[PDB]
C-alpha cells in the first residue's frame, strides 16, 4: 500500500501535510470499533505522533486513528 515506505512513517508525514481540518477520509483498514469502509472527516491531529482525531460518519463517533490506515478523500470542496 502507500505505506510502502521502509517504516511507513513517511506516509504518515506525507498525509499529515495535506490532511488539514476539513479533508474527508476513508477507513482503509478495519480496527477496533471502526470498520473498513467507514468514511469520515479529519478534524485535527497530533502533529508529531500517530494519533489523529477523526470523526467517522457511518458510526457517528470521533476516534483517534492511525496515519497508515487512513485513505484520503480530501479536496471535497
Amino acid at each position: 500500500m502507500r505505506s510502502e515506505f521502509a517504516s511507513g512513517n513517511t506516509y504518515a508525514l506525507y498525509v499529515r501535510d495535506t490532511l488539514q481540518p476539513g479533508m474527508r477520509v476513508r477507513m482503509l483498514d478495519d480496527y477496533e470499533e471502526i470498520s473498513a469502509g467507514d468514511e469520515g472527516e479529519f478534524r485535527q491531529s497530533n502533529n508529531g505522533v500517530p494519533p489523529v482525531q477523526v470523526f467517522w460518519e457511518s458510526t457517528g463517533r470521533t476516534y483517534w486513528v492511525h496515519w497508515h490506515m487512513l485513505e484520503i478523500l480530501g479536496f471535497e470542496e
